[PDB]
């Protein structure tokens, strides 16, 4: 029977909008979901969305016959620099299906065999950095993880070295990307967007868009001008034809794809690695199990592709980190036609839903009462997990195209870290989660004592 | 560096085979392992296996990239009546993966909420039996535990009442199941099984298979006709679809699954309860601690699901019984590819291993020197145990699908026993372990004096 959904506290004519005027909006929404349950309405001037937290409702939301990907206000703002790349395109735009069909084979599990050597190149740089620290020094974890994941997508994707391990201050492209992302996210919480105060932000936004476009357009133009057949994502985009339309991507869409991949590789996989290491140092029996596996499996001076596929327990660790802190924590959907959600909530065509992934992943009816505990063993027998219960990579045809890339990279790197070092939570670090496009453990530091195991050449 | 492995005494061209021509083969193999150490070769005419006893080697055997489940000769003979049910199927058989995907969510810890009431039905029957004994009487422990466990899987699994507490002699189906298993196990010694001497054995075997098939097929046929929904394992099997293939199980395979569950829920699961109660009566301070927990937690006339989940020390007692006398004490593996075990023992593709679980569980490098002592406190934090050190339910994707079911049932029943009765080892019983498919403390008897605490309705 039909039910009225709950709604969090309001602010007069601003409705719920000021609830997002916080540097930690997803975390605020999680606390609201804890108070209100599996569904709540969230209203702002001119817009309504419904936040879903239960597997029961989210499984219905994931029915692609009833619901399609929506661009949230955040993604609409990100679209000012990521364009109609795969992440910020509507499913019905021609460039979505074109790019999807062209790029899917380049992101497959099979494709990882070809990226593996370049992934190892950057992972060796990380391990060497940490081998070279002095006794009294420590590691800035999200910082080094971001250096690694950005450089890996730059190299594997476009044969471009950001050389982030040679820098304190980020590459200029990244300065502009990060500042562009910050502006996109800050705009969400402004009650008066056109206020004269925000004039200067808008000028900086246009300058950062120009830095990004200029470097990426030059990368593309340089590759076209050289003729080089590097066999990377850029080569595949320049030469590939969509089997369905027979058309290639144009150079402007290629730029948007490249921007999109650099955003992804800076923002998400780095957070996964950071959270994984956080949980490992907070759960030393789990760390022991992962380290024992790394030692047993990674028998050669550098890891092979086959060896990375052998690291089951490291995979379980990564999935359990994705469970607790999925680093792209929300995705949006719209109702394709009028429909009733969960037998109880009537929706009209066009109505928006938000899937709160960290809450889905804390659904006690699925996972049990111990949802805050870090237990990789939850994933030991993967078929035990119900359908649509675990969605850190989104849903259906609009799921993360980078999933195999992220998993392979993270498994490789975490395996190598655990083979080469013991870790100490020397500050007894208190988890503090910063929110940008994604989630990361801000200020997370550790000490790493080398096991003094030689590392092979690249 | 490459070692030759030890081998127990041989009998000319019969090799090691006569060592298993004994009433207690697992216990013989344990003694061989004490003599020979972590690995030994066992040869019979036409075959070889290697028995493993250390965590150091078993952790490698449990690497699913390197080794998969093998059907031992015993499981090949059980397959004559358990078919391609989950326990007697190869991982590469379509019906293994289909049934695995369909059934696993119905055996989860969360699924136990739905079975709990039916489990209580049978547990109340056990408690009422014991409340109704006269002062001069005693309890035949494995016999009553088997009545409980069989009836619980019958009721929870397919809404069938064996009514074992209304009988002295087994239900006709069970007579046939036990005699089929006996025949399967006896066939392990027979040199020329096509000898006319065994014609009656073959006739009896076919008759026993017919008894089991007729009942189970009728159960299935009766349910399909009615359209009755019971939320039980049969309902799930009739309606469920494998997410991967999109196919349901066929009726023949469902029958094999039901036969398989009945085998499992008989003495394999009742052995846990029997050994647990044995160890409790032999360790009165442990019994007292467990009884104190039961009294503190089980404050209502019948136990709730949540209350059973609070019986931590009862669960520790059960784990410690599984440590010493795991009731499915060995499992078989085969090498997927050529590989070296432990840096020392080269194996070829197809080579077989046997994991001797009771010996694994006595590895002093893992458990310390006191491995024969019954100390439930070893399990205060099960996360402290290394990977592949405590394996009473097997390994990985071929682990026991019934683990949560068995543990929940055993915790519930043992908690109620400890709430309702004091126990006396009135005969000072000498442990005598009978071997079939499983292990049982044969002849174990106790007296139970009622605490005279009322029991609720079902
Ligand atoms: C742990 C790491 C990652 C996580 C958790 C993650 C998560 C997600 C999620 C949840 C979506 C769906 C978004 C929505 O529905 O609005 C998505 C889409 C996407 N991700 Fe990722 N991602 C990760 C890594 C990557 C990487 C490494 C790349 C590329 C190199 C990438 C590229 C994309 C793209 C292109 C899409 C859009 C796909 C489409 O709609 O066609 N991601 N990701
Ligand atoms: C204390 C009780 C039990 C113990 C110690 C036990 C132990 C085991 C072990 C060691 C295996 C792996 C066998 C191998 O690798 O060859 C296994 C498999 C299995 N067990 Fe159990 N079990 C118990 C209770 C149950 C119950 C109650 C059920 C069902 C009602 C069940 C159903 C199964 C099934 C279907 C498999 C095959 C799983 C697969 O390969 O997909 N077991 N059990």
């Amino acid at each position: 029977t039909i039910k009225e959904m709950p709604q969090p506290k309001t602010f007069g004519e601003l409705k719920n909008l000021p609830l997002l005027n916080t540097d930690k909006p997803v975390q605020a929404l999680m606390k609201i979901a804890d108070e209100l349950g599996e569904i709540f309405k969230f209203e702002a001037p001119g817009r309504v969305t419904r936040y879903l937290s239960s597997q029961r409702l989210i499984k219905e939301a994931c029915d692609e016959s009833r619901f399609d990907k929506n661009l949230s206000q955040a993604l609409k703002f990100v679209r000012d620099f990521a364009g109609d790349g795969l992440f910020t395109s509507w499913t019905h735009e021609k460039n979505w299906k074109k790019a999807h069909n062209i790029l899917l084979p380049s992101f497959s599990q099979q494709a990882m065999k070809g990226y593996h050597a370049m992934m190892v190149d950057i992972a060796v740089q990380l391990v060497q950095k940490w081998e070279r620290l002095n006794a009294d020094e420590h590691i800035e974890v999200p910082e080094d993880m971001t250096r690694l994941t950005l450089d890996t997508i730059g190299l594997c994707g476009f044969n471009y070295r950001f050389n982030s391990f040679y820098r304190d201050q980020p590459h200029p492209f990244i300065t502009s990307m990060v500042r562009a992302l910050d502006e996109a996210m800050n705009k969400l919480q402004r009650a008066n967007p056109d206020d004269p105060a925000y004039d200067e932000n808008k000028r900086q936004f246009q300058e950062d868009i120009k830095v990004m476009n200029d470097l990426v357009d030059k990368i593309i133009a340089d590759r076209k001008a050289s003729g080089e057949q590097s066999d990377d994502l850029l080569t595949h985009m320049l030469n590939g034809k969509d089997p369905e339309t027979g058309e290639p991507l144009d150079d402007e869409n290629i730029r948007y794809q490249i921007i999109t991949f650099l955003i992804a590789g800076h923002e998400t996989t780095s957070g996964l690695l950071s959270f994984a290491l956080y949980f490992l140092v907070k759960n030393p029996h789990v760390l022991q199990k992962a380290a024992e596996e790394a030692a047993r499996v990674l028998v050669d001076p550098v890891p092979s592709y086959k060896q990375v596929k052998q690291l089951k327990y490291v995979g379980m660790v990564l999935n359990e980190a994705l469970r607790l802190w999925p680093t792209a924590p929300a995705f949006s959907l719209y109702a394709k036609e009028d429909t009733v959600l969960g037998g109880e909530y009537p929706l009209e065509k066009g109505d928006e839903l938000m899937v709160l992934i960290p809450q889905l992943h804390r659904d006690k009816t699925i996972w049990g009462d111990d949802v805050e505990e870090f237990r990789p063993e939850r994933f030991e027998n993967p078929s035990a997990i119900p359908q649509h219960a675990f969605k850190p990579f989104g849903n259906g045809q609009r799921a993360c195209i980078g999933q195999q890339f992220a998993c392979h990279e993270a498994t490789l790197v975490l395996g190598m870290m655990l083979k080469h070092f013991d870790f100490e939570d020397h500050t007894n670090y208190e988890l503090d989660i910063k929110e940008t496009l994604t989630l990361k453990p801000e200020g997370f530091v550790v000490k790493a004592k080398s096991k003094k195991i030689p590392l092979g050449g690249i």
